Order: structure tokens, then sequence, then C-alpha cells
């Protein structure tokens, strides 16, 4: 495509990214080859485009091509790799070597660059009954310095290193270091730079977008690494991390495709929040009055009755949390088997704006679609917006299923008619 | 002596030392034996008297027990280390492996420790036929980025190493890059922390104090090593670095005592300002009456008389910059052959406050105790107060030489008398 | 001792003091003699530690060598003042002499010194029938502009009066003005210079560090002045500061001895927090079930079980709240008399690093000590560092009690294991 | 008249002040009677206006009130006092006495009050023989210290009392205190608070404003007091205070009514700037001609030419400095002899915005009404604005001199015409 077509296609990405804070967790394979030049490059432009960056990256696999490649073997209960104090001390010349080589990488294709000692850890101890020595996990991170640096624009490298209380430094593992450095941050991403493509499905294809739930399903029947991904990554979620992105760092221009466009290579996570939704019964429509009268008075909802809902409560849905009702939204059926409508929709005042009612509207599209229905109304007096930010286009009334049309007529009301075309 | 007076000695020198800023200069064998553990406390403690404090370390004797202990040998073109590629290498291992171990030495005897990409370096190209490879010198130096770090407070560490345009990393002589980022800074003080007691005189005994003049005459005869200490030295003194100290960083303490005591350790350099101050002759005359006249006429001064002047000419200093006359001062004797009187003192209003009366009281004390005068008077009825600030006591009329004695009881002027003591 | 060891001594404290608040009551009687010109000093050093200083002075001695000394008699209905118009413009005057004195004092031995309007007062009305006149509390504190004065380095100095809304002027109780000056700041170190060593136990000897529990019965038995110090020392620690301490402003030097030596001489008063620990009974069983089992689940503590506990339910301590167990710690016991062990040390994670561990520990250890034990072993697979933090050295299997010696061989485990002595 | 307009009249003038400096020298009588309520309330009002605040208090007469009534005679060479030991610590007695009582009367009158040690002071020695003791004069002042108080908002208040690095304190006379801090301020307002209307002329009438000049030829026939506030006034003046006014602080609202109202009671001197402007002569004409050239280049100003200038050289004033040449403008003459008109208006382009054109027309408006012209027309193309600005009211053609309307006519350039009313 042309180049104006697709700095316009990342312009909504550019303006979504700006400000927001994401820590890089970097595979050290990526820092050793020409695929470093290419890390640098892309990082340097995403500091360019006003994202506040913490990078940090790994160095077991450099310390086993010394290891290994030397006649020592290393052992990894857990995928926590034990770590003595030669392997400790290797790991303090590869994070200089590492640190320098980014850093150089940098200034050849200007941007700032800190790092500090912000991480102070603790020792594993022992996992079972298998000393694990310098291997240590972050205890804690100065949040305060941090922010300071990433607010100032500086770029924050760290490597996989915390120091102690009592003089010493621990080797620490990078996928859940930069989980740990995400959740205190609130990072809005954490992503991982690995030599896979992310994460695949049991049928062998690549999973493009995860649910938290999904991710922890697909753990069942995965290899060890891709194992412990998952699992910081479903800590780093429900930390407060609102995603979580699996890339190949070795795929040329990744990190830029997966940042900017649409479609985006590589595994996306995110957490479902908790919004228990189900069908209405009896006891529920006391909770469902009390909620729809206001909103009846005020000429928004139609008229309903004690009755009306009595003999209609199997088409309501209803958001709940600690028994406590907070939503409801009905589907109504037509003659029309392709057509449907969104009936009664509405979130207790004091619940709004977070997000209750797009997941009541998404609840009902679910089983509208459940039943066959491709064609989705909304009528509304005062709320069309709404509708129409969310989906919905204009629509004429001479369109509406001819029973619904009737009742437009009668009413007076001359309500804003709006469809969603759902897809089978 | 007791804890409460060894503190009230500290206090004056913790005045002066908060909020400047210090570039230490060390050598790099400081960093591996438990010196370290010693520096990185006595380095906290600096913190947290409020000096702005900025780190940077050698390698060159690390690389040598590395290279000619393996069978290469290093080459030496004006101290300048020849280093290839694979020194290069080395040089970030061990500077990783040096900011590690100072990261934990300091955390364990909390204080804020940052790193950057401060320093972009050339090579030095070739010495003498002589391919220097990747030794290089500082080409720029972030000093915005080092402000801005030294401002929040954050100690600041910097490895012997610079990166390119050319995405390369250079070897920085340490010696050499102190100096520059001290002159950069405009750092009140440059310190080298040495395996040596300072700089020593032609006659064995440590230089406690030296002059950037002094400093220059010694390295005639001085090994390599120290004359290079002092041409960086003067060159950052020329450069705008008020004070350079060379100090044993072996010496367990040194760093405080150095620092917090009025004896001090080691050596001290510090450049003597240009002012030309010489015997009055002739034609100076005009000169000389055109600034005193105005306080002459202010009654802060006696009346003097071309003739006067004519023919006491040679009892007449002054002071000169680029044949402008700014400053003069007289030396009055006296029948008792142990008093002298400064007379006549006088800065052009202009050229005030820069120090010019101090280095005219200085010139004449020197004259007075060059002819044996041990006892020098001053005479003053607005003016006592800066005598008595600059080590002149309260003396009675009684006390006068006879004859001055005289004419101060006939004057009527009242003037306030005080004698300076001149030491043999 | 030498200068060197002096200030190293002195640095953890420095560490501790930096950017803290200290509210310094100073007795009137200080400020008189040559004890002022020490006082400046001190402060000033202080100022240059980076101590945010405040300072209150009194005035009543100062009244009363004006007073009695003239034919008018002082009444002090409760050590409060009554002070009539005349003897409140006095105090204006007095006020005004000693800032200046102060000021002076501290010019001489450039450190920036303020105050301002900051108390505003109201009467003590009527106490016990007597009219107290002038005698006035502080209504309000501008915490705000205080705040201000202090973050921009400024020592800040009030007078023991305050003003009020009727345009009146009133006489301020310094005690009792620095204990709410110091609460209205969360200061965490209120002092009291003074003219006495400190607070004296009942047997004579100065109490070098007491509760507020131990303040509080002293009281019972001592004279009016000490009573009043206690009673404002109190009301500040439940007031949110941290520390209170008396000192004698007329033992030179003292004020640096206090707050730079682990000695420090004086009477430092500290809240004890409120953890009421308990011997076990059969009805904690369950909640000390739940708060064991997650962990015994992860492998960091041993496996108990329902009848382990009922059988051995002596030897658990439990830390309690409103009912709500949080903590718990066993003292288990060997046929070597002079060996304990600290067994299932637990904090429930809602309620852990806010300190209840470390009062478990200490609760443990008081009755470890209480039944002869000298030698108290804590094993842990993956928390050996807060014991090793908190007075535990590592030791060997070999030097086990023998039966426990023989657990930890047939348990797989391979626990770290640490050895605390306990003194007699 | 009404609140409306007379809070509309102030609305400019609380423009001019807002974001100001003003530094009030006090007159210590003012502080003693229930003046000092009202001047409390009106120093508040000021504060509410965004006026920055500075005030400064005497003691003199609060002294002698002690010394006369008492025995003792001030002695006052140059109306400095002499000042002993005793009478400094009154003033220190005093100064606390006078403070408080600002303060409680501001109070009920919240208003942030702060005082600071902002001033160094050094004795002044011995004036004529007489030793003046305690009598100093500010030496240095604190100016970052101060502006970053009134940056804050803070009003600041002065005791005429400044601290030595000897240790002591020194009295300071008011009245040249607040003309150096004004100047190390840069303060825009100087006001001197007196018990006096402010400054008479010889033929007794209130000199409402004057010059520096008007005001240094006063002081030849003066009493000693009003000749000191001169030349206090004077040195301010010329050290870059904007304005010095001098009023009575015992005539009830005088403060707001000077600076608030266009009528002012009091004395307002201000320092005419040099700008030597002198008939033309046959030598200036080169310089003349390359100035106008470019203009008449541009069409803005009518071709000249060396003849006509030679023949009408003597209606040109031309503006210098330095022998250089910056400004010229002409007056032309008609037939009705009551016209005039402002020709050739013309600054250099290096020159201007620094109100040398302002100056060329006054200086010819002082020409005009010095020939009986009270019309002054100006004619202008492209700068018709300028004159509308300075007085100039848009005239017709008709309205014309009878030939000037027979040249504008057959000119082509239409230019806009104005007119100016010169008064008798
Ligand atoms: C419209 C309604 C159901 C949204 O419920 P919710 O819990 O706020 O749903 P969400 O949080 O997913 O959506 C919130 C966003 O919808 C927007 N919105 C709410 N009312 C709107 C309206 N009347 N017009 C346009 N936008 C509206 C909110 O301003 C909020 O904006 P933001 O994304 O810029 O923060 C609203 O809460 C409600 O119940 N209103 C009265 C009942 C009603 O009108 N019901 C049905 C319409 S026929
Ligand atoms: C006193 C004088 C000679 C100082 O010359 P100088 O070039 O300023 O000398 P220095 O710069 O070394 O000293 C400057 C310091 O002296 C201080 N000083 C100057 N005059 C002073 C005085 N009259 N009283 C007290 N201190 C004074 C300055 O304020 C300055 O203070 P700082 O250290 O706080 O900045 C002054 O310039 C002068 O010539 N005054 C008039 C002549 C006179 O009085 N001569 C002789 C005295 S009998
Ligand atoms: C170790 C434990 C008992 C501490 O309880 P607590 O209520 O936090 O006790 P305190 O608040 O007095 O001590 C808190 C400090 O201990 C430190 N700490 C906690 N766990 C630690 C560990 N595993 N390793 C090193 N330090 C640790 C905390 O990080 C905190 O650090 P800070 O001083 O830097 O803030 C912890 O709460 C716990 O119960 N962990 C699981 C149970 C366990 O390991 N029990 C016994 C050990 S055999
Ligand atoms: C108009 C002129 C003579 C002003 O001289 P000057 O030295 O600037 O005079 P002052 O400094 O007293 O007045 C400066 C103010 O006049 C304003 N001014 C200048 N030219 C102006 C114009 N053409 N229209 C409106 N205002 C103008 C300036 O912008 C400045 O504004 P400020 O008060 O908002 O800063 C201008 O310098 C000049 O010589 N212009 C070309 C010659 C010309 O037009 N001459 C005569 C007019 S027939
Ligand atoms: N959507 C509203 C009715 C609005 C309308 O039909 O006008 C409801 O379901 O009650
Ligand atoms: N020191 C001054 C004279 C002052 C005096 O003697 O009173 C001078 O040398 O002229
Ligand atoms: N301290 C743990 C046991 C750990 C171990 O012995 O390895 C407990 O008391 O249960
Ligand atoms: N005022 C201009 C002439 C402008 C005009 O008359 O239009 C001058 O004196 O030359």
């Amino acid at each position: 495509d042309s180049f104006v077509a697709h700095f316009r296609e990342a312009a909504p990405y550019i303006r979504q990214m700006r400000g927001t804070t994401l820590v890089a967790g970097i595979d050290g394979r990526l820092l050793e080859g020409g695929t470093l030049n290419k890390l640098a490059a892309d990082i340097g432009l995403l500091s360019q485009l006003g994202i506040r960056l913490v990078l940090i990256h790994g160095a077991y696999h450099f310390l086993d091509r010394l290891a290994a490649a030397q006649g020592r073997t290393p052992h990894y209960c857990r995928g926590l790799r034990v770590t003595d104090e030669t392997s400790l001390g290797q790991a303090q010349q590869f994070a200089g070597t590492v640190r320098s080589r980014f850093e150089a990488a940098l200034c050849g294709s200007s941007v700032p660059l800190v790092s500090g000692n912000f991480l102070t850890a603790r020792p594993i101890g022992v996992i079972d009954g298998t000393d694990m020595e310098y291997a240590g996990v972050i205890r804690k991170t100065d949040t305060a310095a941090l922010r300071f640096q990433l607010d100032a624009g500086n770029i924050v490298w760290m490597p996989p290193l915390g120091h102690s209380y009592g003089g010493k430094t621990f080797n620490l593992d990078m996928v859940q270091a930069a989980a740990s450095v995400a959740v205190s941050l609130q990072a809005e991403k954490l992503v991982y730079l690995t030599l896979s493509d992310g994460i695949s499905r049991p049928d062998g294809t690549l999973a493009e977008t995860l649910s938290a739930q999904e991710a922890q399903s697909l753990a069942e029947h995965a290899a060890s690494e891709t194992r412990r991904l998952i699992s910081s990554a479903v800590a780093a979620l429900e930390g407060g991390v609102h995603r979580v992105q699996i890339l190949n760092g070795a795929a040329d221009g990744s990190l830029l495709q997966e940042l900017f466009t649409r479609n985006g290579i590589g595994t996306s996570i995110a957490k479902e929040a908790f919004v228990s939704i189900r069908q209405a019964h009896s006891g529920d429509i006391p909770h469902i009055a009390a909620l729809i009268r206001p909103l009846e008075e005020q000429g928004i909802l139609l008229h309903r009755s004690r009755e009306y809902l009595e003999n209609h409560i199997s088409e309501f849905s209803i958001l709940e949390h600690d028994g406590n009702l907070y939503g409801c939204a009905a589907l109504k059926t037509f003659a029309e088997a392709d057509c449907g409508e969104i009936a009664c929709l509405a979130v207790s005042p004091q619940a709004q704006d977070g997000g209750y009612g797009e997941r009541l509207l998404a609840h009902i599209i679910d089983k509208a679609r459940g039943i066959g229905i491709s064609r989705l109304f909304a009528l509304s007096t005062n709320t069309g917006e709404w509708f129409a930010e969310r989906g919905f286009q204009t629509a004429s009334e001479d369109e509406l299923p001819e029973t619904r049309r009737k009742d437009y007529r009668s009413n007076g009301r001359n309500s804003h008619i709006l469809v969603r075309r759902l897809h089978r």
C-alpha cells in the first residue's frame, strides 16, 4: 500500500499508545545478532512516539552457551535456573556487554537511555530440596525512581539482576521480572519479545487474541516454556496490566506491526472482567421493576407492568454482582425470523460508565445470534447515539418488522430507529 | 578527639560542599577488593550530605591482568592504550561486573544510583604512526541529562566507554574523561582516587597544596603516570573546575579526611588567577591620583598630593590588567623596625568584589615580611570590618608606632585601628 | 576515637534523619548565655544535613526574672501562666530580642531562617475560677505555609505567641505548642531542649529509652514540670509524632550526640503500638488452620493436623485485633534445655509488611528466654533472609538439636538453618 | 460618588499595579496608634490585589522616646543615629513589639506575612571623628530568598536590623534601607509613609509630581529630614526603581488614594531619562537625510531634498546620544497663527520602541506652544494610530490650514489627518 495510507492506518494506534507505559521483556538471544540493530531502531521509534518504555532482558540462554559448552550442566527446578557464584558473575558481564551493545545500536539508528538500581531482590531459597543459590526474585521495585525517569522521557533499561540488603546480587528470571515491574508500574502493556510467533491453539494455529481464561485452558497441554509465559502473563493481567502481548522479536518489524496495525501479528492476552449475566427468573422482577420504573417515568423506557414482566420474564437478562442487580436488557422477537430488538436496556445510575451496558448488549447479541437473528433493532427517544457508536445504523419506519411498525406509528413517541447486522 | 568535636570541625566543610558537584575519577583497582565496600559507604555518606556526585572508573589495569596474563602485550602511545575489538569487549564485561559490585556494596552500607548514555565518543585515530583502534576520546557529553539526574539527587555512575554516531563503542581514558566531564559540568571539584598519597615534591615530601604553576614545574622531573595526572588536572582548572584533588583511595577513609578536615590528606591543586601587581613608577601617578581622589574627597582616604606620591612612589604597589590600572596599596614604615602599615588601599569601584583587594593586601604583606616586619597596622574610618575579617585584630592608639600615634591624635579622624601579626 | 570512625558512625543516622521534620521546643534560658552560640551552630549543622527544622522557644522564666524581680508574683494554674497585658507585651519584646540574637549567632557560626504568622491562638479562658487572661492555646496552625518553607530548605522560627480573629496576641505555652505543631506536621521527631538530662527512673537513674506506657507510669511520682513534659510528649506520640526526645541543651553538643550516635544521651520516648498476642487455646485452632493451610500447601510450612495442633496448642501464640486472628508462631523445645525453635511463623497476607511478624518473633523470644533458652533456631526453605536480617546467623545440620537433625535428614526439604543467640 | 464609579476608576490602576513589587518604608510612629489598624487593613487589601509587598519600618523616634525621656541625648551625625549596645537592644525589643502588633492588626482586619534573615549589615564606622557604633548599613541583601517569598504571595516584613559575619546585629536607617532593598529588587515602586503630606514647593504648595531634577533643586533650601528623603529617593530612581512616592501615613486611607486614583495625594518622583534634543543646524543634514531617505522611498515620508532641508533647517529638531543621531521631527507653520504641523517624524529602526518618538513629539509641542500654536496637525498615510493613541483626533480636509488643504488635494496621497489641541 501507499505511505499515506499506512501512516493514516497507524494514527489511531499512535493516539492510543501515546503517554502509555510499555514494559518489554526481551529474550537475551535477540541482543546477539543484527536483530539487535533492528530492535534498537524500533524501540527508538516508539520512544519518538511518546511511549514510556521499560526494557528488561534475559540471560539464561547466554549462560548455557557458557555453561553447557564447558562441562557444567544447568538445573532448572520449575524453569528457575540454579545459579551459583560463577554463573552470577557471568550474568554481570553479559549484562554490561548487552547494555553497551544496545546503547551503541541505539545511537547509530540520541535517544536518552537510563538504568539504575531500581530492583531489590531476595533469593528464592530452596525449591523442592534443591538450593537455588543466587536465583532471586524481585522483593521491592523503586516505582518512584522509575516514574521519575519515564516522566522525563527516558528509556529505562534493566538487567535481570537485583541486589539485596545483605550486599549481594541475585539473578532474576526475566519473564517473571517484567510482569512484576509491569504490575508495579500498572503498565498498560506488557510485551514479551520471544523467538516464537506467539501462543498456538490445540489445532496448531496461532492464537491471535486470547482471554486470560482461554490462555489458562491452553497451558493444560502446553510445553514448559509456554506454560511459564502464560502464568506470568495472567498474573500481570490479574495485577492490573491491561494487555499482554507475545511476539517473535526475530520477525523483522513485528513490534511495529503488533502495536500499530488493526491486524497485528503475535498473541494478545487480556482479562475478561467478571460480570455474571443470566436469564431472569420470577424472583428478579421487583429488582427489575425498581430499576425500570424511574426511566419509564421519564419517557425513556416504555411502560411495562408486573404482569407483562411475569409473562415475558424469559426474554430478559439481568446483570448481577454480589446478589445485587445492576442491569437488565430484553430480546424481543418478531414474525420475521431474521429480526430482533434490544429492549429495556438499563444500568443503575450508580453503576454506569463502567462498561455494564456494553456487556448487556453483547450478551443479548449472543442470544439473538443463538436463535438465527441477523438483524437487531434499537429504538430510542434520547439514547440513539449510544447505539450508533456501538455498531447501529440509522433505519426508517418502513424498515421495521410489520407489527413493530404498527406499535411505532400509534405510539406518538417518534423514537429514533437504528439497526445492527449480526454476523453468522 | 570527641565525636562532638569532630562533627563541629566537619560542619563548615559540610556547609561549603553542600549542593556542589564533585566528579570522582576512580582507579579500577579500587573496585576489586574490599576497598570497594569502604568506598561505596563513603560515597553513600557524601550523597547524604547533599553533594552532587559523578563517578567514573578506569579499566586499563584490569585489561592488563587479562592481557599480559594471556600472552598479549598492551601498547601505550602516550599512556593511551591501544585497544582492539577483543579488549573493547572485555572492558564492557568489566564495566558491568564493576557497576553491579558497586551497586551491591552501596545497597548494603537505598541511595539512588543512575547511569546512562551520557558520553558520545570519537576514536583518537593514529598517534605517531600507531593506529589506536578503539581508543576514543569524549566528543560530546550530555550535560542536560547529567544535570537533570544530579538535580533529582541521583548518584551518576559512568563507565570508561562512549558510543559514536557510527554505532561503535570506544574505550575512554578515565583520567582524561573525568576532567572533560568536570569541565562540561563546571564541577567545583574533581577528585582522583588513586593508589598514591598524592603528588610528591623534589625533596620526596607529599605536596599537600599546589598551584597549577607549582604542579606544572613538578612534571619536569616526574614519572609518566603522574605527568598525565597533572596534565589533566591543569586542563580541568583552566577549563573552570575550582579544585582538583589527588588521593589514595586505598587509604581507608581518605575521601572523608580530604573533604571534611582543615588538615586533609593528599594533594590539592588550584589555579592562581592572573593579577599582575608591580612596583609603582613615575608614570603610574595620574592613574593612582584619579583612583584615590574620589575617596580622599569622601574622607575615606587621607589626602595625598602629586608631590607626596612623586617622592614616595617606591612604597606603592599597583594592580594592572591589559595596561589598565585597577588597584593600589602602600606600605608605610616606622622607626619601630617590626611595624608596617597598609596605606591607601583602593580598588576601582567597577572592578570590586572580584578579589582584587585581597591580592593587594597579600602582596603588601609579602613585601612587609620581606623587610622584617611582623606587625602590620590598618587604620580606617569606614572600612574596619574588611580588615577584621581578613586577620586584623582591634588595637588601641597607645599601641601605634610613636610618630603614627602623633599624626592620629592631631587628625581628629578617630579612625579604627587594627593590627595583623605577620609570621616569620 | 578517630574522625573517620566518628563520621562513619554518624552516617547511618544522617541517612535516617535526612529529609525528616524535627520540631525543637527550646527552653528560653538557653537563648540567654553562650549556650545560644553553641545551639545556633548545631542547628545550622542540622540544616546542612537536610533536616527540616521548626524551632519554638519558651518565655516563662524570662518573664519571671522580670516579674518576681519587680514585686509581682506569677500564678501557675496547671503550670499555665496567668499572663496579663503587661506580661504579654514583655513576651513580645523578649521574642524579638531572642530571634535577633539567634539570627546573629547563626550568621556567625548564611542559613536561611524564616518566621511568619503561622499560629492562630485562642485564650485558655478560666481555669478553676482563675481568669487566665492572655494565656492562649493554638487554635489553628498554618500547615501549608509551614510545609512550603521547610520544602524550600528554610529553618522555621516560632515565638510562643499566637494571634486571634479578634486582633489580639496570646501567650503560648512552649511545651504544649511544640507538641501541637509537631502533630500538625506529623513531624518524625519532637525534641525538648531543657535544662535536665532527661527523665529519671524511680531508682534515680536516667531513663535512656521509654515507651509511652513507661513514661506514663513515671509521672505518678514525678515533679510538676516533668509531669507536663510527659503529658505533652505522650499526646504528640498519640497524635502521630514518631519519637519524642528530652535533652539538656546546656550540655555542650548534646543535640548532636542524641541524633547521631547509637548511644545518644538524654531520654527517648516512643509509642508501643497495640498488638494483643496471647497463648493460643482450643477455640483458636480453625483460625490457625485456615491461615497455615495455604502455606503448608505451598511447601513453606510443614504439614500440621487438627490433632497435632489440639495436642500442642499450648506452644502456639496468636496475634489478634478486634477478635480477628492475623498471625501465629510456635515455640518448639528439645532435650537440649538451651535450644528452642521458632516454628510455624505466619502472618495473613492482607496484614503483612505492617510489623506483625516481628512482634510474633519478639514475643516468642521473650517466651523462649522465660524458660532458659539461649539458642533459637529457624528453619526455612524460602524465608531465610527474613531471619538473617533479624539477628539469625547461618548454621549447619550437625549443629541442630539431635532429634531435629534427624527429622531434617529424613525430610528431604533441605531447609536453610539459622540460629539466634538469646541473651540472659 | 457611586461605588461602581469609584471601582471602575480604580480598575486601570489595579491593572497597572498587579504583580508589581512595592517596597514600603514605614515611619515607626505609624505602628503605635490606631493608624496601625488602618495600615494593616490597607496593606492587607494591596495583598489581595496581587501587589508584591516588602515592608520596612523605622525605630529612631521610639528610641528617643526611650532615650531623651531618660537622661541620654541621641547624636545624629548626618541624620545617622549613633547607636550603642543599649540602644541596639531596645531596637530589637521594639521590632518584636511592632511585628507582633502588625501581625495582630492584620489578622483582625489570614494574609500570609513572613520575615527572615534577609539583610546582612556592616557598621558605618566613623563619621567625622564620631564613632557610630552599632549604626550599620546594608552590606548584602538576599534577593533570591526575597523573590521566593514574594512569588509565593507572602507579605515580607523587615525590621531596621541587619546582622554581620562577626555575629553582631546593626541598626539600620529605614529611609536608606528601603531604597537599598527597592534597588536590589528593582521594585517598580518605593513608598515612604511619613508624617508629612509630601514634598512642598518654595511657594509652600504640595509638589504633587516631581522629576528627580525638580526634587534635587528643592533640597537646596529644605529641612534636614526632607533632604534625606530626596537623597534616598533619587538614589532609588538612579538605581532602577521606577517611581518613588511620599505620603502621610497618618492621613486615613492615603495609600489607597495614592495608588488607585488619577488624582492621588502626596508627592510622586520619577527620573527623566537622558534624551538630548536640540535645534538642528547645517552639519546635521546628512544624518537627517540618511534617516529620512528610506522612509521617503517607502511613501511614508514626503520627499524632501538637500536644498529644502538647508533652507528650512531651523524648523527641525534632532535627538542625539553620544554624537549619534537617532531621531528628527519638524514644526511646520501656517498663515493661521493658531496652527502647526508635526512633520517628518522619524526614529531610527534600531532605536525604536524605546520612547524616542514620544520625546520628539513632546519637544515639538513645547516648541509649538512657545510660539502661540494651540492646534497641531499630523498627516500620515500608514502611521495614524500612533497619533490617535497620543492625543490626536481625526480631522477632515476642509479643516486643514488653507495652503495645506491645497497641497493635500494635489498630492493624491489621501493621508489620514489628525489634530491635537495644545493647551495655553
Ligand atoms: C445508555 C446506558 C444503558 C449505558 O449504560 P452503561 O453502563 O453506561 O454502559 P457503558 O458503560 O458500556 O457505556 C458508557 C458510555 O456510554 C455513553 N452514553 C450514556 N448515555 C448516553 C446517551 N444518552 N447518548 C450518548 N451516549 C451515552 C456514556 O456517556 C459513556 O460514555 P464514555 O464511553 O464517553 O465514557 C445508560 O446507562 C442508561 O441506562 N441510560 C438510561 C437508560 C436508557 O437510555 N436505556 C436504553 C436506551 S433505549
Ligand atoms: C575595601 C575595598 C578595598 C575592597 O576591595 P575589593 O576589590 O572589593 O576586595 P575583595 O574583592 O578581595 O573583597 C570584597 C569583599 O570585601 C567586602 N567589603 C567591601 N567594603 C567593605 C566595608 N566597607 N566593610 C566591610 N566589608 C567590606 C565586600 O562587601 C566584599 O564582600 P563579600 O566577600 O561578602 O563579597 C573596597 O573595594 C574599596 O576600595 N573601598 C573604598 C576604599 C577603601 O575603603 N580603602 C581602604 C580602607 S582604609
Ligand atoms: C516472613 C513473614 C512471616 C513476615 O511477616 P510480616 O507481618 O510481613 O512481618 P514484618 O512486617 O515485621 O516484616 C516485613 C518485612 O519482611 C520482609 N520479607 C517478607 N518475606 C520475606 C522473604 N521471604 N524473604 C526476605 N524478606 C522477606 C518483607 O519484604 C518486609 O520487607 P520491608 O522491611 O523491606 O518492608 C511473611 O509475612 C509470611 O508470613 N510469609 C509466609 C510465611 C512464612 O514464610 N513463614 C515463616 C518462615 S519459615
Ligand atoms: C511612529 C514612530 C515614529 C515611533 O517612534 P518610536 O521611537 O517607536 O516612538 P515610541 O517608542 O515613543 O512609541 C512606540 C510605540 O509606538 C507604536 N507604533 C509604531 N509604529 C506604529 C504604527 N505605524 N501604527 C501604530 N502604532 C505604531 C509601536 O508599536 C510602539 O508600541 P508599544 O507602546 O505597544 O510598544 C516609528 O518609530 C517610525 O519612525 N516609523 C516610521 C516613520 C513614521 O511613520 N513617521 C511619522 C509618521 S507620519
Ligand atoms: N427502547 C425503549 C423504548 C423506546 C421507544 O420504543 O421509543 C424500551 O425498550 O422500552
Ligand atoms: N587608611 C587610610 C587612612 C584612614 C585613617 O588613617 O583614618 C589611608 O591610608 O589613607
Ligand atoms: N519453619 C517451617 C518449616 C520449614 C522447614 O523446616 O523446612 C515450619 O515451622 O513449619
Ligand atoms: N507626515 C509625513 C507626510 C505624510 C503625508 O502628508 O501624507 C511627513 O511629514 O513627511
